[PDB]
Order: C-alpha cells, then structure tokens, then sequence
C-alpha cells in the first residue's frame, strides 16, 4: 500500500517529489529564450518550495508587463462566462471581483484567493513549484488543499499556454473549488486516491480531466461548462457547447478508460447530472478500488481517519 | 424565534452579556474579605471581556499562593481517577500531563489546553468572565467552543468552590472533550438549544446536568463517572459509585424535568449507555423541539447552516 498523508501538515512530504525540470527549459516554450522569464519562474517556484503548511502565501508583486498578459486574458475570456459557464461560476465571479481584486488590470493575490475559498468552503491553496505526480496532486483535494501555481505564461503569447499558469487557476479552477457540491465532490475524488494502486491513480486521474477540468454539466435543460479547461480556454469554452464535439453521459466505467490528448480541442466530453450526482458516482468507483481499508476526512481535526 | 450565531465569531456577543455581578461578590464566598483576591478576579474577568474568537487566550503567571491550591485539588483528586473515572478520562489524562503541563506544582495555560483540545476533536477554549446565560452557553457547544473560566478558588478552601474555576474546568471538563464520541455528544446538546424556546433551553439545561456535569456511564459490565461535577469533586466521585445514591436509565423524557439542586451531593444520577447512545437520544429529543428549522454545524467553514 503506498504511503500517503494522514494529517494536513503531511502535505509538506509533496514539494521535495516533483519534476525538477519544468516546461520553461523545453525548447518550444514561448518564454524559452527568455531569461528575465527564465529567472522570474525560478522565483516563484522557489516560493513554493519554502511553503509549509499553516504559513500565509507570500504575496508578490506583478510586473506591468505581467498584468498586461492577465489582463488579455481576463477580458477576453470574461465575455463567455455569462453564457457559457455554469450558475455556479456566475453566482461566485461577482463576489471574486469585489473581494478579490479579480480585474483585468491587477492579478489576485493567492493569500486572498485562499482566505476566500476557506470561507466559502473550506478549501484553501498551497503555491506549487511544478507538475506534482497525480498521486500527491489528488492527494491534496482530500484535504480540501488546491495545489496552485502562482506564476503566469509568457507575455508574447497571452492566449496560449502549453502549462497550467495562474490565469487558469484563478479564473479555471477557483471558482468552482467556491461550490459546496463541487468542493464534496474534488474531495471525493482526492478520497478515493488515498493508498490506490498507481493504476486505479491514472484511472481517477482520466475521471478528473473529464470532470473537474473538460467536464460539462446540465443545468435545468440546457448544460453549461464547468472544467477549469474550458473555462481558461476562450477558443475550447466556445466549440464545447457547439454541435462539433460529441457529448456522453458521464459513466466512471467507461469515462475512467477513456483515452484523450491534451494538443487540441476535446472530440468527447462527459455530461454531468449535477455535482452531487458525479460525487456519488465517484464513490462508488472509490469502492471498487482495491484498498486493504476505508478512509475518511475529519474537518475538526484536519485529519484522514483510515479504518 | 431567539436570536442564535450563525458564525463561531459570533460568540463574541456573548461576552457582553453576562452576570456583572458574580459571586466573589457575595458576603458567604470563601474571598469575599479578600481584596487581593477581589482584584485577581477582575483582572481574569477582564481577560475574558476583552478576548475575541481567533486570537490566543492570554498566558497569565499564576502566584505561589494559586498554585498551591491548585496542587492540593489536583493531589487529593487524581489519586481516585484510575479507578472511578470512566476509561476516556484515563485513557488522555497522561497525554494532558506530559503535553499541557498537568502537574500539581503547575496550573496548566488555557492557550496550550485549547490547542491540544483541537488537535483531538476539533474543541477550542474561550476565556470566560463569569456565569453566562444558559442559552449561551449551550450554544457555544454547537461550534464545538467551550466557554472557560481562567481563574481559581480562593485559597482559604481548596476542596471547595461555589462556582466553576480552573481546577474544575481543566479537571473535571477537559479530559472528556478530548473524546470524539463526548465531543460528538455534547455538540448535539449545542446544536438542540440554537433557536429554542427559552422553556426547552432549561430542558437541555437539565439534561446536561445529568450528563456533561453529574452523568455515570457504562463501561463493560462495571459503571464510571464522566461528570465534570463528579470528577472535580473529592467527595462525590467517591459518593457516587457507592450503593448510597440511586441509579436510573438515561432517559431523555424524565431525565428533562427532574428536579435538581447544587448544594449536596446527588440522591439521583442518570446511567448513559455510551456517549453515541446519548448523542442519539438528544438529536431525537431535539426534534421534538419547537423550531421552525433545522440546523447543523459545517467545520470546513465554521458557520451554522439553517434549513
Ligand atoms: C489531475 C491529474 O493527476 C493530472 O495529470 C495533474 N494535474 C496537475 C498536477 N500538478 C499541478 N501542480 N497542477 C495540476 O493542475 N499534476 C498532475
Ligand atoms: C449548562 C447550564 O446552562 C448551566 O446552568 C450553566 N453552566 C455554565 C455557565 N457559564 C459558564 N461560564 N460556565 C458554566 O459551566 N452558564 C449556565
Ligand atoms: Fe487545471
Ligand atoms: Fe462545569
């Protein structure tokens, strides 16, 4: 049975496992020839680094030109949300925009966006180097903990970005992670991740990118996105409620062997009833999952309870 | 309906409402003559009036005098523990000393105590100034917060005091919040009293009487004490396992208006089949109930969620 945390703090073990080497050295990367780029990553991933547990995220200045990027982003892709993007994204994107500094001309501090997320759900965020393994990354989301990266693409290119980058996680991923049932339901999927074996892991790794970040909801009789892929994604939030790409209902046993590339648009995507419905759904996969044992999350003492 | 806090910060109105005049005031209180003493209370009581949820209790230096007393409780008491006090009593009494400083030349600080508390359950301590009503009383268990008093008896008498103070909380109290199950249970009688008619909160008042304060519980086929009333009494922890007092199932429907009184010892004490049993026969109580509402407590964000 392979380790895994039993208490918040132990989330601390994940900063000394990940890769080392990260996508701002390969060639292609829009910033690769940039060594002001090259070094401002260095920064932050050594912020991440240093985090423990407990300790407030280290609030950083943005440079012009890097809110300029968040900016083309933000405006851009704003002007989907009200159409495309579930109620549950709309109901909460106000509320960010008041007490959260979310406008295109400043870029949301992590500390802020965690205290947010805390008293909206109780899930919170922890600055992360790079590309954690799925194991620890879903590891987290058991402790309502969001491993989040604080740094942004490349300003030549504002509308693509070949990594996950702050503008993702804040306009993708946080607003859902601001839902009751989409908080229960992440979790749920960080649950059944505890101890799995590395192939039950991938498996619960292909049901969360069909959920959690290309998945899509119905919504009374219409259906809405929901994935923090789509969400960050102007062009892909646009053709996913087209009549191109094929829709499915969402089904663990078939969604979880479901081969997908991440180079171009989506040809499948999997509708979810509802959050709470996806949950369930979740578990009972959870429960097919050879595991010599059960687990649970004590929120009052932030502990995994394993029976 | 009565006014109830939705948020565990809203506890803090409470401070601002309890009995200005406590007992040290009254001609028959063990320090009534004792103007050193007077002012030692006031200043606790100030501690409490000027304490906010959120921030750490503060440490105060006791004096020779006061940790004498609280030697002598401390002392006499323990000596009767392994064989009167129920085994969840036993089982974190060692922990308490070794971790919060429980020694009879030490008066353990309500900071360090709050801490351990949460670590185990998830409970947290609030400085109290004096008696606070008991609906707001009751209600800050519902956050799983117990209000409680820093100060100690007067020295003239330690084997006696007409009021909670510190050996009673920290000896009598804090060893059974430290248990999921006490916890879980003393929670439910918080959660009952939110919004209730003043007449069922003297109910519930009753009925933690019997329990939390004077309540015996079986333990395999022998019988223990678990009362805060009991264990913080020489006297009547011994009283109450000998064949003098009377014995009676715990049950809610008598056990709510049986009549009581603080002077002697109890002639009558309620039996828990288990501390489980009883959270379950105080949620059924609870429904019967005159509310317009359901509650229940969400620990992810601290708030009473009203249904
Ligand atoms: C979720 C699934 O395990 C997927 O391959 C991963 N996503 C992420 C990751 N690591 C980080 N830091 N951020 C992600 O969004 N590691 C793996
Ligand atoms: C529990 C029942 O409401 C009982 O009358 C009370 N106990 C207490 C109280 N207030 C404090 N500060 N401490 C107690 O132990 N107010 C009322
Ligand atoms: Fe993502
Ligand atoms: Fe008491």
């Amino acid at each position: 049975v392979p380790w895994f945390p039993r208490t918040i703090q132990e989330l601390d073990r994940f900063a000394n496992q990940i890769l080392s080497y990260g996508a701002e050295l390969d060639a292609d990367h829009p910033g690769f020839k940039d060594p002001v780029y090259r070094a401002r990553r260095k920064q932050f991933a050594d912020i991440a680094y240093n985090y423990r547990h407990g300790q407030p995220i280290p609030r950083v200045e943005y440079m012009e030109e890097e809110k300029k990027t968040w900016g083309t982003v933000f405006k851009t892709l704003k002007s989907l949300y009200k159409t495309h993007a579930c109620y549950e994204y709309n109901h909460i994107f106000p509320l960010l925009e008041k007490y959260c500094g979310f406008h295109e001309d400043n870029i949301p501090q992590l500390e802020d966006v965690s205290q947010f997320l805390q008293t909206c759900t109780g899930f919170r965020l922890r600055p992360v180097a790079g590309l954690l393994s799925s194991r620890d990354f879903l590891g987290g989301l058991a402790f309502r903990v969001f491993h989040c990266t604080q740094y942004i693409r490349h300003g030549s290119k504002p509308m693509y970005t070949p990594e996950p980058d702050i503008c993702h996680e804040l306009l993708g991923h946080v607003p859902l992670f601001s839902d009751r049932s989409f908080a229960q339901f992440s979790q749920e999927i960080g649950l059944a991740s505890l101890g799995a074996p590395d192939e039950y892991i991938e498996k619960l790794a292909t049901i969360y990118w069909f959920t959690v970040e290309f998945g899509l909801c119905k919504q009374g009789d219409s259906i809405k996105a929901y994935g923090a892929g789509l969400l960050s994604s102007f062009g892909e939030l646009q053709y996913c409620l087209s009549e191109k790409p094929k829709l499915l209902p969402l089904e663990l046993e078939k969604t979880a062997i479901q081969n997908y590339t991440v180079t171009e648009f989506q040809p499948l995507y999997y509708v979810a009833e509802s959050f709470n419905d996806a949950k369930e759904k979740v578990r009972n996969f959870a429960a097919t999952i050879p595991r010599p044992f059960s687990v649970r999350y004590d929120p009052y003492t932030q502990r995994i309870e394993v029976l």
